[PDB]
């Protein structure tokens, strides 16, 4: 009668911890989901809530095997529970936000949340955040908006969300679209929705898959050696995705690389090193003379997950550009 | 009126197209003279000399221009009253701090772009060439470092960024603010940068014809060793890591690093995150590993600082005073 | 055909010029519609453009009458145009869109634009802002969002659009949920469409309308005097909005004469100077025993137009709470 | 030996409290300032701190002799104690801070600190905050800087800080000039300074005052009421701060008011209700023909503050002026 939720734990500084509340060492991975969820009594008020521990790791060391298993759980587990949350590291949220946002079945809210301080600090962030999380899971009108990452009492789409601060409590920002709604007093004032298609909408299916393409990123910068991507290509990468500086401009090294890459194989994706603003067509780089695909808004972390997922579906940069414009 | 010296890099700012009302442009279409023709107002608040020293776009800056325009700079500082550079948006904040490193001239020195071609429709080159100009004219501007001036703003060259792939507004000194804002030729200055710059640096390029070897690296999800081990196989004097949140490392590029570290390469921690400082004292034991950690230097401000630090040591504790003073 | 597109003319900076280019002294309401068209001939490669003057003022003294007249020309000339666009001082034209916004039962695209800087000067924004504007007001995917304020390459929706900087060409943000498309190369990619009700979705109709309900700002400060709440109270205002302190807090002294005031007939609407976030619910104020209705995330200006139409429709406080709730 | 710290406690939401961890619902000053320092036992690993509460109020209602009070108890209190931290509500603190910047003569430390959520919070940020507060007030490198405000892990100078948001704990900004340190680990990084002339640089002196010039503020808007500036007129207020439209203009029936005001010696400042930017000099408003002052980037609030201390020492509005380009 209550609604039930789901949290899937992952790890993370929300259940991280130091040796004192007033210094800022701290380790991830020492804290259960139990004990999460026992150190919110309040949950009980709003939800029926069922806790299990997938993993326990800094989402610095988040990777597609734990992407697979995150996707395919709640995939089969959709129709148990009223809506889940996953407890997960902040370094990388808006990575595996954006994977679940287009490999996740259930439209049922899936809400990400984290915390910018660890469990044992002075003014901890991770308890409300949790709290919140749960309020926006048991929330009806938070269904159908693909999935989402609630931080600092605003719920946020998978798609746009980012890390706008090292350190700060109110690092999460969608910064080219806005928030979804704020949270108050356990009530969401909801006025925007992700247009991008997601979820139940997207061609991926990672049911049966075991590995994902493998897709690199080389960062630009004045005098960049082309090392880098030399390397990725030397390993047979399926996909390069560069951070360009600009609107997605690539240093003349890298360049030659790449444009070797795209017509040998491996796929291209021009995104930025710039925190806002899309990487564009008709600007510097004629991205179909090159068979490179633009970014649009993702960045280079989103860019590579829509990449790695376009891979399962086609090698041809036409097609790929198509995705990225539609998803 | 000042005497004024316009370095001319290329850019944006000197790049055209075939339509005023389409995005697409070529950099390096226009001479320094014409941009300066373009703006006769310069006229009144200064005596203009603009050189060319390079035609190229700023996604091709290298070290062998930013050595011979600090190298300029410190050869002609006596003959001038300030210097303009107009210079690409895509890395200007990347030559702004060299420059406020190497350079040992302590008159103005301002940087300046455009984020829409000299073609285009609303075309911000001109009005900002001439807000540059007011900057380095300005004798108040002298001592605050090399400066950028962009939308009626002067940005210090550490802190300065680009925010937005193409927003006029897009440069912004994100973690400590602007020096000052320009209205109507004067600006208000109420700050200065604390950080030291100029002639208060130890780093001297003067007889130098090449710079250490640094390399950026990207951490994400399920990250490759593979670019850091390359750099580390070509024997790179230095890596950046552009870390995930406050500058950590997946475990395949963390390993590599640390193996590196203890071979000698030197190891910056930076952060892929925009704002914010890149701290010790947090997830990662930075002397444990020899590693540095970068402060609020974004990953291509921090290669900068590495390299020059690399010109005087490799030894880490003595990297970290370096990243902690300038 | 290209569409057909009306400029309507109000005056702004936009038709104002200066004695210099260089110098940032300019007169605004100075020259007409058809000398803003012919400054870019590059409109008629992307439409039909007909210009009328409505007015030439600078938007400083927007008020009732233009907002009226605006309305009533743009429902009765709708059938005869493919879509608006409306040239405006900058300085109140997020006022102007919101009551546009909510009167307008033309659901073809209404655009207002102005310019930050004048006509005259180095780097004029006006030229490409008006090409944007028509750009937006041209695009099919622009109809059934609202009224849209496109400034800086950027589609702002007409509820959340507001100025941050006093002279920054880039000033128009919709602070609270973000914009609803960016522009490039005169095409948009929309991403995002406003959740609150507006144009032919709302009741308010001003058609027969020759004046609105007399609604008045005060403002919150510490010591603040309550001559000015008691002054509009005098006057036999038909509604008060307080541009309050933090979450829409009340002086004392405020407090007092607005609390008498909520009882004996005034409409009281708490809003904060606070530039971003909703005057919520639930906080130190008790709404409902006062009968004080909270504004959400309009501003002090914003809330005044919503609570002028309101008072169209309706006195009762609970109603003008669910009305705040709705658009 | 570590430093003596005075806690100065003014009240505010850092001692306010709800029924519940979870809800929004609280009022204002229902903890004392020693029960604030017992929920910090890390304070003594910092400083020797000693707290007295000066008063017990909600910053809604901050006023003119509580500053005296504190101008007065700082400056008698300076050669006893190494520090001081101020505890006070968020909403008027950047009123309070500005006050006191320019009206202090001690140029030890001068912390000032609130909380955006109440005390009996899940996720309460006084606790660290205040931690935070006294190590600023602790460190030695923040004298001779000003009044400041420590919020959120950032050090704000009392001139530039301003409110952002109405909920956010981050909502303390400089949003001009930007911040001057952030804290780490219990340590500042300072990069900057406020080179505007405060504490003992500047001339006010309230030490023999035991009241304050009265100065109003009006705000600007469509078709704005001239009943709340003939107010505070026939009031014989000292002075008016406009909250102007764009840069620092007035709707033509206040400009009216305002103007025939300033001819018989009302002192009229210009500033903005644009949140960020200055209100200039030689935009569209004649300051030297009207008898008006124009406010730079203080905004209204700010600006009353500045306008009162001008107006211990003058009325005449071009010595007016030059305090507000020097202050």
């Amino acid at each position: 009668h209550l609604p039930n939720i789901t949290i899937l734990a992952t790890g993370g500084t929300i259940a991280g911890g130091g040796d004192s509340a007033t210094k800022s060492n701290y380790t991830v991975g020492k804290v259960g989901v139990e004990n999460l969820v026992n150190a919110v009594p309040q949950l009980k008020d709003i939800a029926n809530v069922k806790g299990e521990q997938v993993v326990n790791i800094g989402s610095q060391d988040m990777n597609d095997n734990v992407w697979l298993t995150l996707a395919k759980k709640i995939n089969t587990d959709c129709d148990k529970t009223d809506g889940f949350v996953i407890t997960h590291g902040t370094d990388t949220m808006e990575e595996t936000a954006y994977f679940l946002d287009l490999t996740v079945k259930c439209d049922k809210p899936v809400v990400m949340v984290g915390a910018m301080r660890p469990s044992t600090s002075m003014s901890a962030d991770g308890p409300f955040n949790l709290y919140n999380a749960v309020v926006t899971a048991a929330d009806k009108a938070s269904a159908n908006r693909g999935v989402l990452v609630v931080m600092n009492d605003t719920v946020l789409d998978g798609r746009d969300v980012t890390m706008t601060n090292t350190t700060d409590v109110a690092t999460f920002k969608s910064v080219n679209y806005g928030p979804l709604g704020y949270i108050h007093n356990g009530k969401i004032d909801y006025q925007r929705t992700p247009a991008r298609k997601h979820t139940s909408d997207t061609p991926f299916d990672v049911s049966k898959l075991n590995e994902l393409p493998k897709v690199g990123i080389v960062y630009n910068y004045a005098n960049a050696s082309d090392l880098p991507a030399k390397a990725l290509v030397d390993a047979g990468y399926d996909g390069i995705v560069s951070a360009g500086v600009g609107n997605g401009n690539l240093y003349k090294s890298v360049f030659d690389t790449l444009a070797t890459a795209a017509k040998t194989g491996t796929a291209v994706v021009r995104s930025s090193r710039v925190p806002t603003g899309a990487t564009t067509q008709d600007a510097e780089v004629d991205d179909a003379k090159y068979g490179f695909v633009a970014s649009g808004t993702l960045n280079p972390q989103k860019a590579r997950v829509l990449l790695q997922l376009a891979l399962t579906q086609t090698k041809d940069p036409q097609q790929i550009q198509q995705i990225f414009n539609q998803y």
